[PDB]
């Protein structure tokens, strides 16, 4: 690939060189490798989490008794685990021959944590088997280890899918980069109150923005529009996961 | 381009290898080729199809008498053909010297069909010369041949522009990949009722999400913001095509 | 990278070859170089410019007396200069060793101008030191020189960040390409009246669509969600820049 020509940046004013941490560098190399290997598409959707939110907030007592804080992330993790089992193509990777998919029968899910030194993506194993407060507690433990640089490589391996959550900061949508050899990544942005038409008038519903980026060699657009659609349905009524 | 390192995925759980159809593989190779050759931008827009819809639905009788089903796709196809003639840069391809555009004086348009074996994009020739019920009928014939694997290569060649429609499934917007050597692709997502300000109060209008991805070497951003804008205008009043 | 196979386009109809200007070609080569080097993410946001607009429109008299026309671009330029100093990572470039950032202590900002021959991006130097009517006047001078092909290379060098504005044409959002070796680019689309919930009811606020694309090797997603968030806040009350 052509390189970018070097520029004497100090011609224009005062410059200062600050160096990258090895995590940045590792991170930089991996994203570039994914960017060049994966033909990326992003499918955007909005889920009505009006009732999910009222549940989350009413279980605050139980959550405080268990020592966990229940945010939207354990709820996303449960729903995606369920879906990764209903739509296995999303749970798989392109074999190195380029002529097969390796379907994973397990569901481990990574989530992006933002630390001073760079990005880490700890993995929760067998997300499909834990409950909302287990996932709540583990998510929190892995994030504090990540931030403390006390997270060990054992816990950043073997993920099938990644959730990248910026809802705590802001934003309307974004287009995340697939962590190859995974095939998809859900980005989550900030929930807003919005008018949603009911057939007769607009009702304020609390809408969660979802951005699913995917590897188009493996996933075609209708399958991904279908994934986001089912996720939007599961989050509108999480009791459907009981069925 | 660096490859992605192989991972023993079976360390983490049970795996199963399922193979890709030759269509997937063909598809995979082509998208990767487009991804690396085309600097992609996506321009998003929403068109008010409140009146277009009421027309579509009122002509249901005529459509049933002709045996066709009239969806939004023949209407998109007519409007894009008209526009591909008003803005010829969108109707062209970058010559292999890299120093010229080959302007096509014809309008043939492909549309993405989703089949069990992978994606096919049949082509309707001379879209600019057929009527809404001709395009309606041909679209339907080509899609059933595509699904029946009875579509023959003659009909997947010489397209100038592609429409990729997921409105039947869901979604807010997405970023399609340009089918090189074409220069643009319109993605269409699901229409929603939305509040649109009239100067004094918000009115429910039925809004169609459009995502136009384009080859930025050939098309600059203002030309594409202008294409989506004119398309939004043509769909708001399709009688302007008579002018 | 594999090339795209040549197609005899004249099999399908009449073709015409028209050639690219040297600006297109230069432009084409640079975008391709950026596309392959930068792993791109776009973060979308909306800023409430209801009060900013009423200010802009009330200062029309002062502006007419100074000979300038004050649009939203000098206001974007001031706010981004302020922010490029609060968040210096956005004001920097990846050193050629790939292991350091070169932090620029200056703020010069480029803006995309659309001319018949192709795209030019003149640079305003030391944006952080000029006022709204200085930036208003210079922006206008550089754009008319650009359009007159009388802009000279001196003025297209040493930029730290680019603003690409299509608000004058239309569109909901788009994903611009980073001008390497810069690390981010703000795209601006058309402002719309929109319902924004106040805790009790929806209020029409005039919303500006922002699309920030960035070089993910250098900028991680939470930093960019934070940049767009602060910009949305500065534009909601530009007096915060006085603080
Ligand atoms: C650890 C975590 C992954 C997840 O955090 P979390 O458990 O959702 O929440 P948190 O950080 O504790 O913040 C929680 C508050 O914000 C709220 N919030 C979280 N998601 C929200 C959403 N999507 N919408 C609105 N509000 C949200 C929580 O519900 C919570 O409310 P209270 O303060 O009232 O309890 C996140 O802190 C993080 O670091 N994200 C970084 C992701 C990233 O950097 N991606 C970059 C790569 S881009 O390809
Ligand atoms: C054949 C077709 C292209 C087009 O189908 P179509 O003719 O528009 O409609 P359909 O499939 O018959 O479904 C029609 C129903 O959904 C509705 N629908 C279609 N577009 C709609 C839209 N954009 N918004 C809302 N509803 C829509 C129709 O109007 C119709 O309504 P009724 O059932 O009441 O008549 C589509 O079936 C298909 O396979 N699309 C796949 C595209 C794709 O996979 N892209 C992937 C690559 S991503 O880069
Ligand atoms: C010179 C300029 C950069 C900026 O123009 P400007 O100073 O904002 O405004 P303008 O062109 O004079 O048009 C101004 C009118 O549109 C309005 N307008 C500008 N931005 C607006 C916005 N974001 N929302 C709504 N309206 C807007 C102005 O406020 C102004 O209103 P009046 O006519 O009532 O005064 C632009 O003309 C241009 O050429 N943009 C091209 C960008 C581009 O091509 N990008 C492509 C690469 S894509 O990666």
């Amino acid at each position: 690939i052509p390189p970018i020509p070097p520029v004497d940046f100090a011609k224009y004013g005062e410059i200062e060189e600050v160096p990258m941490t090895r995590l940045m560098q590792i991170g930089a190399t991996n994203l570039h490798r994914s960017w060049l290997n994966v033909p990326h598409v992003t499918q955007f959707e909005s889920a009505d989490i009006t009732e999910l939110e009222a549940f989350r907030v009413a279980q605050k007592a139980v959550a405080k008794k268990a020592g966990v804080k229940l945010t939207v992330l354990p709820l996303l993790l449960k729903a995606c685990a369920y879906l990764l089992k209903e739509l296995p193509d999303f749970n798989s990777s392109l074999a190195p021959s380029g002529q097969a998919l390796i379907r994973k029968k397990y569901v481990h899910i990574g989530f992006a944590v933002d630390t001073p030194d760079g990005l880490l993506v700890p993995v929760i194993r067998n997300v499909d088997q834990k409950s909302l407060l287990q996932l709540a507690a583990e998510a929190a433990e892995l994030a504090e280890k990540a931030r403390s640089k006390k997270l060990g490589a054992d816990a950043m391996q073997g993920a099938c899918f990644t959730i990248s959550s910026l809802g705590h900061i802001g934003g309307t949508a974004f287009t995340p980069i697939v962590n190859a050899p995974e095939v998809a990544i859900l980005g989550v942005s900030k929930a807003s109150m919005q008018p949603v038409w009911d057939g007769k008038a607009f009702q304020p519903r609390l809408m969660l923005p979802l951005s699913l980026s995917y590897d188009h060699r493996v996933i075609n657009g209708a399958a991904a529009a279908r994934f986001t659609k089912r996720l939007g349905d599961l989050l509108a009524d999480i009791r459907a996961i009981l069925l």
